[PDB]
């Protein structure tokens, strides 16, 4: 079997994703700090929901569909999760945390367990500063209105940041019946990955990937330094030449795949030099995703 | 998908240095208010037609008529007459048809151009006739005045030549390429040859903001892209629709 | 006979391992505090189970296989542990704490005891701060589903930390019939050692080793300061030149093995100088593990 895992980054653009809501007066952004600096935003399960939403446009069955009618958030389910009957939200038949009986383990032998077949982690930014606001205001209708919102007009300040942040993920999965087309669709859909982290009609943003690198696809799990390339500069080529050197005499290497952004602006003679095994170079992420899916899937 | 990506436009002709090189000036909310009154000028009376001295109140926004009151026909109050669930069925819904972002200045601050990223991705939601009659007349012209309290209004023809991208859904065609003095938003992306490599573009060419505004060897570009000048921007949206 | 023992550490990456579960509202991580600071996480038995799980993929016999069918946690066994018949979960035939008789000591003279032939200790982090959350929510289905989960939607926040933590271990064992192959497989498996602290589809982490150091293989056990090299910097080189100095005139020393992360970045003249006995320098930990296993195993 083969296991693959990759890392991407996105284009730089101003963004604002309120996530904490510690107080109503002001919206907070920061999540975690390291080495005395505050960097990261965005939780992985938000991206999981984004993938769930995006998988619908490719024509696959679904069960957990979000509905917005009642005041509290709600997601409706189908009759019962079935990993083999359909996509089952990508083989995600989850637990039944109740003792109401009627479990399919009595009838359909369903063990109330999933097929995760995936993995990911939270994104981290590359710039620390988060002390900028917009300082706008909210008005009041006061026009003989039948409904009142807050009976006041006030001033509020949001929080903004101009930073591009990276994203690691690992799959390391295996294929079965009717699985390969689903996993190929997932690999196709992960390329675009827009409309992430909830709705944003005033702070437009996207997860368009540039300089994507996938590591050690044929061999077993040997991942290391997933958060390597940062500081708006390439860093996996120096790691490639140092760790698992290009030459196969002293330090052997393994098949690699490189994104288009890294090779877009770098020495052509360096491209010729970096041909010990040839590696895999491409100009756009979509083509390399297609080729990697074809190679890893075995078909 | 049947949605068009961002169409950044610039005017080559107040946070100060948010980072060490750039900053943000215009909030995203201002232009929406400016676009509100421009809608009225085009003979499209809306519901929330507040004079903005006096803010008025029309009936409940139960019908999603006149661009759904510009995409904010919601109510959040406690009762709202049982939240209008009797026979109206409008539970704080919010259409997402027009999306924008902050406009920044390319020129560093000294102790005049700006960019407006767009997002008109509406697929079948914006393709219905009740919105077809509106978008081609309320958004295509895109020629108005912003601000109003102070002399700050800039809507200029030069924009990136981008059209409907059906085979590939919304995906980054770069962002914030000023090209006021660089003229490189193409990023050497031409589909002159497709068998070997560099098959990136999909014939997005049109009469952009630098045909006669800049002299070069662009004559071969239209001989290569075959894509589909100030007023002609509104034509492309109408031509495809 | 020779006795080996080594220490490793991993790459820095955000991680979360809920281990306390004091209350349902929040999940706690911290385990122990020292010198007024709260550092360490993770228990040795987690790594023991991880090694047990990963020994299966290398083609070895097993008895204790975990199964998730009944509500309580369950692991099933074979007929009876046998240290010599097969791997016996790496010579781990444990006690029979019952007076039911039928013990093999009556028939096969099995003493109901083990061959542990191993030892380890809990990992300890290097950064104390733990005061950040993510503040996510759990929704309610309420979609005319036949089964209800909690009949409510709640708001709950996790706990995360960005730290890289080390790991000491000691073997100090001896080989017997059919044992060298099993111990070589164990040394091969300890290199990757992923999937620790159970599955994690939201907090991806791994134990890829960098700057692994092995100490005092030939002579009797004389380990000292196992948790030594910390503060994101090498500290065993100054200890090497001070304690058991490289020169063999005043303070005699012993054969050492140094990982790739340390030798990746120091002065080349420093590498040349540290050649009194030559020591043993390698660029990747896997080659070091292979060579050390070959040398210590005697074959």
């Amino acid at each position: 079997n083969l296991n693959l895992f990759a890392t991407i980054l996105t284009y730089p653009a101003p963004a604002s994703n309120y996530r904490g809501e510690s107080e109503e007066n002001r919206s907070v952004i920061q999540k975690i700090l390291k080495d005395g600096q505050k960097y990261a935003i965005i939780s992985p399960e938000s991206m999981r929901n984004a993938l769930r939403e995006m998988l619908i446009e490719l024509g696959q069955p679904n069960n957990r569909t979000r509905l917005h009618s009642e005041d509290q958030l709600a997601v409706e389910f189908k009759e019962y999760p079935n990993p083999d009957k359909f996509a089952d939200d990508f083989l995600f038949g989850y637990m039944v945390a109740q003792t109401n009986d009627a479990k399919e383990m009595k009838k359909l032998n369903r063990p109330a367990k999933r097929d995760s077949i995936f993995r990911c982690n939270m994104a981290v930014a590359v710039n620390p500063y988060k002390y900028d606001t917009v300082f706008y205001q909210s008005p009041l209708n006061a026009g003989d209105s039948a409904w009142k919102n807050s009976t006041s007009s006030a001033l509020l300040h949001r929080e903004v940041t101009h930073t591009a942040f990276q994203y690691p993920f690992a799959l390391a999965g295996k294929d079965c019946a009717a699985k390969p087309e689903w996993v190929k669709a997932l690999l196709q859909a992960i390329a675009e990955l827009n409309g992430v982290a909830g709705g944003h009609a005033r702070a437009y943003y996207e997860f368009a990937p540039r300089s994507v690198v996938a590591r050690l696809t044929p061999k077993l799990v040997a991942g290391y330094q997933t958060y390597g390339f940062d500081a708006e500069g390439n860093w996996l080529e120096l790691s490639r030449l140092t760790a698992t050197d290009s030459d196969n005499l002293d330090l052997p290497a393994n098949e690699f795949w490189l994104g288009g952004e890294l090779v877009r602006k770098m020495d052509q003679e360096q491209k010729a030099q970096l041909e010990a095994m040839g590696a895999h170079l491409y100009a756009n992420p979509e083509k390399l995703f297609a080729d990697l899916a074809d190679s890893f899937l075995g078909v």
